[PDB]
């Protein structure tokens, strides 16, 4: 019909369009750059100084799929779109209770229980697989990302990525995951800086947790491997970060992205849609 978008792994869909639609596409999904006029590729290069998340190649980051239809509706298109995109986890909230009943978590040696809003953000991720989590602070993310990476490490058999935004908070990842008691040290390989003690080497671990200036250097193929990927603070986040590993994340079936400020009012807000999922807020 008018537009029709397929399935292309879990970093983008493709959209089918005339030349016409397609060039209106491309303007609705892009954005001034913050600092264009100061960057030579603008200067004197060909750069119009706009971000384009919609590319020549036709591909759009998977996130903004539920944008599209703000489009078709002011240029009265009619759009067919792969079924597969809004697939959703087959959970009801009755048997993510039940899973949640059967996990014995812990702070210290004594046992704790996740609060109702806690289960509520980790249950819509799980369900629709990638969400902006907009939690305060306070919200004990960790045990919100330590429930997300249990359930996927239950389910799925590839690997999860969790950035978090110093080499600090790195250790203190992978030591709350193992204080819940939900995985182990062995289990967890830290990247980078304060990136395990002498004690990585360990490849074989499904949970990988780094951050940003770490992860950005890996190699696109080096992304593959990850089926849930979890950034925490993800406003502190930059577009060439996001830009530089979201097309190696083509297996990423889960994403999410945790922050109490959210950049609602930048003109960027669009590729932070577009690499973790629409917003939600409990
Ligand atoms: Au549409
Ligand atoms: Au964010
Ligand atoms: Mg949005």
């Amino acid at each position: 019909m008018d537009i029709k978008v397929h399935f292309h792994d879990f970093s983008h869909v493709r959209i089918d369009c005339e030349e016409s639609t397609f060039h209106e596409l491309r303007d609705f999904f892009s954005f001034e750059a913050d600092g264009y006029r100061f960057n030579p590729r603008f200067r004197y290069g060909n750069w119009d100084g706009r971000i384009r998340l919609l590319d020549y190649n036709r591909l759009l980051p998977f996130g903004l799929v539920g944008q599209i239809k703000k489009f078709c509706d002011n240029f009265g298109y009619k759009a067919w779109i792969d079924p597969q995109i809004n697939e959703k986890e087959e959970l009801s909230r009755k048997d993510f209770d039940e899973w949640l009943s059967k996990l014995e978590i812990y702070s210290g040696n004594k046992r704790i229980e996740p609060h109702w809003y806690q289960k509520d953000a980790v249950f819509e991720g799980l369900v629709n697989r990638r969400r902006i989590l907009n939690l305060p602070t306070s919200a004990g993310r960790s045990l919100i990302q330590a429930l997300l990476a249990r359930y996927y490490l239950e389910n799925y058999e590839g690997k999860i990525l969790i950035i978090v935004p110093t080499t600090a908070l790195t250790t203190q990842m992978a030591d709350d995951f193992v204080d819940y008691r939900l995985f182990s040290h062995a289990m967890i390989k830290k990247i980078g800086g304060g990136a395990s003690k002498d004690d990585k080497y360990k490849n074989d671990a499904p949970v990988v947790v780094g951050t940003w200036q770490t992860v950005v250097k890996q190699p696109k193929e080096w992304f593959s491997q990850f089926g849930m990927m979890m950034n925490d603070e993800c406003h502190l986040a930059t577009g060439k970060s996001i830009s530089s590993i979201i097309s190696g994340l083509n297996n990423c079936m889960f994403k999410f992205g945790l922050s109490g400020s959210l950049r609602d009012g930048k003109a960027n807000i669009m590729q932070y849609v577009g690499m973790f999922g629409e917003i939600f807020k409990p």
